[PDB]
């Protein structure tokens, strides 16, 4: 009836404060922080007016309506956006549609930074409030398109750090480790989302459909498949939804698909009790990172219904697309331990097979011998997965990196060092955090990482082109990009690099600076090593990085660093360069 006292009720003044503020932040991204917070308490004193008498004016109000009609009334509206108080002439379904539009994607204002350990206490000591809600508002702005809730999610772990770290004796050591953390972790959830958003508009809904399905009837084996379509389908408005910059629209559709699911609760899945407890703001990211439940196990066989059972192009015919999210959703839900997008490639292959079938004599001994082609495409990640993870074994994880990096730079030399570095680093710590897991659960986790560090990986070779061929890859599809890598070959264009005596001069400092950077040093110098000399056999390089691991504590073990170095140095550059 006055939904926002609705919501104001479950939202709690400071949830709806800072919602309200953030929302502000992210349509008007210009305006000074005063004139919002005049704007925040200002529309929550309307709330808790609705909140005693409901039927007060304008209460009954739709959010969007409240929204646009408070967005109508900043002045410097037509100064400031200029062409968007254009906006204001419109009515509801269009003003909104046309305030989106203005959204500034990627704008120009300063980067961020992070004042020093001790004047931030202080701010944050001073002024608890104001402080943290400052820089929830320079963020928001930056970012018009990240989910609000979430932002308020990171914001609260914020101010337990600074409540936390304030008060030790070791300020900068207690804190430090964790702003960090949460920046790292905050760039994941934005990368994250805008990628998933990527997506939907390149490929499309059908294809964005069939992501959810597979994903979702994996997640919830025990679902029929009327409900796993519902969800998929809700689901998707959702996303294109939140992609296109409506926070509210998203805010509620994802409210009520969480309370469609916790009401149905037992109809989807047994791992959502504990979610559904939780409050409104909370569910929603409680749902969204759940356990997949346990499959019937009584499950029939795939074979029977699919590949033997005559009639099956009729029912494919009939709604082709029904059809193949059944048998996506039949597939998925047997194998948590499959990839999404491998399914996806089966899905893909089944469906090519049909179309080259159902329109043949005898159709039902056309494609009978489906399920063997699935065989190389589920063998050949598997191997992979096996192949790379006993490596990482007997190697730690640091000695796994190297040997990444010998590969890759291989096969892309003309790549800019520090970026192979990084690439490849990271490529370890996926190695690391996944294969410490049990088979089932192997793959489903290398994909889960893997498909960020091979966006990071795009993002960087779009602003520095190298090579087309890692460009080819990182413009195929979503299911074919990770395969595409895996098909590079060595480079044999490649004309190896110049000798350069300070490239390897290693001097005294390795010595004291921490494993990290040790580490780092230590690695640039392989990786350049591999440019000077590209037909080194995999023996003759540990041979080469032996004689140096030693080379490195027989100097700074020494009485005379530097001179060690200098001098140990050019012996071991001699019998090097001798091979
Ligand atoms: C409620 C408080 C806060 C929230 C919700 C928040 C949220 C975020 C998010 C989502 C990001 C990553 C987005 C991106 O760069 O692409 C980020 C980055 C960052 N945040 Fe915060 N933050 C908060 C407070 C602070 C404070 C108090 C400081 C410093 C005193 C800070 C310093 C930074 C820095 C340095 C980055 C990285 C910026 C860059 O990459 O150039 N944040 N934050
Ligand atoms: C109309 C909504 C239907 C949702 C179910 C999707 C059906 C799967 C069709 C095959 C998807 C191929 C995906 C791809 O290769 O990109
Ligand atoms: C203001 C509306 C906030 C809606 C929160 C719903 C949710 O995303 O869980
Ligand atoms: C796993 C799928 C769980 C379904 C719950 C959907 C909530 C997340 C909606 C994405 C919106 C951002
Ligand atoms: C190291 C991990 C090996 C890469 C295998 C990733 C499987 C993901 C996929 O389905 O393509
Ligand atoms: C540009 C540098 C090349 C990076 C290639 C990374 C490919 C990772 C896929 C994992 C694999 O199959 O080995």
């Amino acid at each position: 009836k006055s939904e926002v006292a609705h919501r104001f009720k479950d939202l709690g003044e400071e949830n709806f404060k800072a919602l309200v503020l953030i929302a502000f932040a992210q349509y008007l991204q210009q305006c000074p922080f005063e004139d919002h917070v005049k704007l925040v308490n200002e529309v929550t004193e309307f709330a808790k007016t609705c909140v005693a008498d409901e039927s007060a004016e304008n209460c009954d109000k739709s959010l969007h309506t409240l929204f646009g009609d408070k967005l109508c009334t900043v002045a410097t509206l037509r100064e400031t956006y200029g062409e968007m108080a254009d906006c204001c002439a419109k009515q509801e379904p269009e003003r909104n549609e046309c305030f989106l539009q203005h959204k500034d994607d990627n704008p120009n204002l300063p980067r961020l930074v992070r004042p020093e350990v001790d004047v931030m206490c202080t701010a944050f000591h001073d002024n608890e409030e104001t402080f943290l809600k400052k820089y929830l508002y320079e963020i928001a702005r930056r970012h018009p398109y990240f989910y609000a809730p979430e932002l308020l999610f990171f914001a609260k772990r914020y101010k337990a750090a600074f409540t936390e770290c304030c008060q030790a004796a070791d300020k900068a050591a207690c804190l430090l480790p964790k702003l960090d953390e949460l920046r790292d972790e905050g760039k994941a959830s934005s990368a994250k989302q805008r990628l998933k958003c990527a997506s939907l508009q390149k490929f499309g809904e059908r294809a964005f459909k069939a992501w959810a399905v597979a994903r979702l009837s994996q997640r919830f084996p025990k679902a029929e498949f009327a409900e796993v379509s519902k969800l998929v389908t809700d689901l998707t408005k959702v996303h294109t939804e939140c992609c296109h910059g409506d926070l509210l629209e998203c805010a509620d559709d994802r409210a009520d698909l969480a309370k469609y699911i916790c009401e149905n609760q037992d109809s989807i899945s047994s791992k959502l009790k504990e979610c559904c407890e939780k409050p409104l703001l909370e569910k929603s990211h409680c749902i969204a990172e759940v356990e997949n439940d346990e499959m019937p196990a009584d499950l029939p066989s795939l074979a029977a219904d699919f590949v033997e059972s005559k009639d099956v192009c009729k029912n494919y015919a009939e709604a082709k697309d029904v059809f193949l999210g059944m048998f996506l959703y039949e597939y998925a839900r047997r194998h948590p331990d499959y990839s999404v997008v491998l399914l996806l490639r089966l899905a893909k292959t089944y469906e090519t097979t049909l179309e080259k079938c159902c329109a043949a004599a005898d159709p039902h001994e056309c494609y009978a011998k489906v399920f063997d082609e699935f065989k190389p495409l589920v063998e050949e990640p598997q191997n992979l997965i096996k192949q790379n993870c006993e490596l990482f074994e007997q190697l730690g994880e640091y000695k796994f990196q190297n040997a990444l990096l010998v590969r890759y730079t291989k096969k892309v030399p003309q790549v800019s060092t520090p970026t192979l570095v990084e690439v490849s680093r990271n490529l370890g710590k996926v190695g690391s955090k996944c294969c410490k897991h049990p088979e089932a659960k192997r793959m489903p986790c290398a994909e889960d990482y893997l498909s960020v560090v091979l966006n990071q990986l795009c993002v960087l070779h779009e602003k520095t082109p190298v090579s087309d061929r890692v460009t080819k890859c990182c413009t195929e599809s979503l299911v074919n990009r990770r395969p595409c890598f895996s098909a590079l070959e060595v480079d044999e264009t490649y004309v190896p690099k110049e000798f350069n005596a300070e490239t390897f001069t290693f001097h005294a400092d390795i010595c004291t600076l921490s494993e990290k950077e040790r580490q780092i040093k230590k690695q640039t110098a392989l990786v350049e090593l591999v440019k000077h000399k590209p037909k080194a056999t995999k023996e003759q390089l540990k041979a080469v990085m032996d004689d140096f691991a030693a080379f490195v504590e027989k100097c700074c073990k020494a009485d005379d660093k530097e001179t060690c170095f200098a001098e140990e140095g050019k012996k071991l550059v001699a019998a090097s360069q001798a091979a």
